[PDB]
């Protein structure tokens, strides 16, 4: 491809697991750890990452994950991060359910000032119901009136950032003129959800203005992330589901009057990279074995509810149970009944691959590097976002994929430049 | 006195004034410029200053000041400065007005873990009228509701703070018991102005939780201050006005059941100290002397409105014009009448210094520590918040006044500890 393959890094604490924070690797303090998330931030920047990533939550309760527990909010831990770090990007998830855009705008630009135009928006339509309750709300919005939200306070916070021209501040001291007024824009703004007159109180960035991030998944969400995103997230759960999501997004961004190439989808993987086969295998089954037995066979036995499974001796073969009757989830459970025919597993081991899927991107790093070229080559990806919850394996991914990509051509040798919009490959509003 | 005096530094980008960034010394774009934030952050850490103070605004037109127009906001400015200094506090300016209390809880706490306990809240109930329009209301709240909503904002945001104890997380691995259950509480608020039922996604931080700043000047303000607040900002408009304030204030915090010397009482000061006398007059003239006179005189014209100023020559002195008439600001005049008169001052003298008054504390580091001094030991100030505006003040300041009051037993040798809290001296509450 005559592009160049980019790499994000999804900064996540514990991890993304129940159990995960157990290994004898994991800090299990590392979500509120300053130098956790700047030892991976400027682990990520040794790799050329065009940017780091931080999502976010806004309601848990007893039975939320450790990471969602106790974590860092976005905006400061980015800011944080910018002074530590050099060229790669700063994205961070703000939902547009509960603050007002104007509060939005100057934090994201004024995180764009301090780090040179670095800044990313993930922005997030859809936050848990129970945030609502954290918000003064009695409720969500339904699905469709949170997308035509979205839309007007993205507008607003855009609008926003195009207060001043990227030329506006003159800072003449011999005649007084610190600013151009013809240069200064009110917007005026008088919508269904927002009101926001202007104008905002900080100028352009090195970059313009922040880049836009968004994972919509639904019809409505598709067609908003290919109507106003920059970069798109999405997941990596077969490459033909991938390459079709690839496909349609582009598609309709060409409908919204948009050059496709301007819209960089990103899938989500978390790369288990080893020397070996055998030892990238050994590293997965360490932390698949972290899960409490009795829980994984309970998360397993609702995919085979008309039999107890705690009758199944766990280190014999799985049952050859499963029949047909009939289930929402049925179809998984001849995916589980194949699998486990097919690898000759115990009962033990797929409640525990139940629990913990062992990711396609798994062994060599000349395995890994195949297989995010083979994607990248189909179509399915313009970069990957890169989750790394396992300890070591960004650094592994870094050490030793990374090196595999350049010698190949598809992945650069330096930095091509300090804003995010140049490393994406894109152009600059103003 | 038994305590230390303590200071903080108040970092305003190009400054105060309509045209202050005209001096040579001045850059102009310092309001977006992260390293001058970060230089002016360690030089007062170097002077061992409590914490440093990042005031904001919501509103702007064309006739705001330079420094209004274009600034860093202050949470993302915090967080950045947070990992290049150690041990010097971050005291951010953040409006009950607008913003939800979940969303300022996570974030003031966010940055309280990512500093090591080094967060501190100003909090301001009254924004200018037009920031309501920025933030999708016709109007502010009136002035007794607006103390209103603030202390239930306040409530809110504390209540959350504790969701967690400070030994809820366990991070047993051989257990799998991540936290403590019974130590975590959910808020279940249900009040007038917020609905928040919690629990918050961050735990207590090294100093429990942030510092909350006030400067409530009004009846209303001081008596919201003396209950709620940990250290309250004032002016230094004369030793007398500042003292009677100290007293009422502390005298307030006793009605409230407070010990009076856990509320901290800082006055601003903006301090111009040179080795000289002369020198130091010479550099308040300089700031002075930038003022366009034509829009100084006309200013000054609003005193003597009875007259037309631009007949007078201004390199004359002062006309014994005035009267008596009445206005609203007449005790004024006669201020004026009686300086100009006092130090035979030329009209354009007397317009210079009303564009731009001349503090009490200029001259030799000498005669400014011994003025601090004398304030700490009349009871007007348990500390002040420096500002330092015109280049080189806070330098000056830190290189020749900090050593003298260390000299005198009133200022430590090194910091006290890491939080802002050990260091401002006050206790930390679970």
């Amino acid at each position: 491809r005559a592009d160049f393959i980019q790499f994000g890094a999804m900064i996540h604490g514990v991890g993304g697991t129940t159990d995960g924070w157990r290994h004898p690797d994991v800090d299990p303090s590392a979500s509120t750890n300053i130098e956790f998330y700047m030892k991976k931030a400027q682990t990520a920047e040794k790799g050329l990452f065009s940017f780091i990533f931080i999502a976010d939550g806004l309601f848990i309760s007893e039975k939320s994950i450790p990471h969602f527990l106790n974590r860092f909010e976005p905006i400061t831990i980015l800011s944080a991060l910018a002074s530590v770090t050099k060229n790669i990007g700063l994205v961070g998830t703000f939902s547009t359910s509960f603050t007002e855009p104007f509060t939005i705008s100057r934090q994201l630009m004024s995180l764009d000032h301090i780090s040179g135009g670095r800044a990313g928006w993930n922005l997030v339509t859809s936050p848990q119901e129970g945030a609502a309750r954290n918000h003064s709300k009695s409720n969500l919005p339904e699905h469709t009136e949170r997308y035509e939200i979205a839309q007007e306070h993205l507008d607003v916070v855009r609008g926003l950032w195009n207060s001043w021209e990227h030329d506006a501040f003159i800072h003449n001291k011999k005649t007084g003129q610190f600013f151009d007024q013809a240069k200064l824009h009110r917007l005026n703004h008088k919508g269904k959800y927002f009101q926001v007159e202007g104008p905002l109180n900080i100028g352009r960035s090195k970059q313009g203005e922040p880049v836009v991030f968004q994972a919509g998944s639904s019809e409505t969400g598709r067609q908003f992330a290919a109507k106003n995103a920059d970069a798109i997230f999405t997941h990596s759960n077969s490459l033909e589901e991938t390459k079709a999501f690839y496909a349609d997004v582009k598609s309709r961004a060409a409908d919204e009057g948009r050059d496709p190439s301007s819209v960089r989808i990103f899938p989500g993987i978390s790369p288990i990279v080893a020397d070996t086969e055998e030892e990238a295998e050994k590293k997965y089954r360490e932390f698949a074995e972290l899960i409490p037995i009795e829980n994984a066979v309970t998360y397993l036995a609702r995919f085979f509810d008309d039999y107890d499974l705690s009758v199944y001796p766990l280190d014999e073969p799985f049952p050859d149970i499963g029949d047909v009757g009939k289930n929402a989830f049925q179809s998984t459970t001849d995916r589980i009944k194949r699998e486990a025919k097919a690898r000759n597993l115990t009962l033990r081991e797929v409640a525990q691959e139940m629990a913990f899927p062992r990711t396609l991107f798994i062994g060599t790093p000349e395995r890994v590097a195949s297989l995010i070229e083979t994607w990248f080559n189909a179509e399915a990806a313009d970069g990957f976002i890169v989750g790394s919850d396992i300890p070591g394996t960004l650094d592994a991914f870094v050490e030793k994929v990374i090196p595999i990509l350049q010698e190949r051509g598809l992945y650069r040798q330096d930095y091509r430049g300090g804003t995010l919009r140049e490393n994406l490959g894109l152009g600059i509003p103003q």
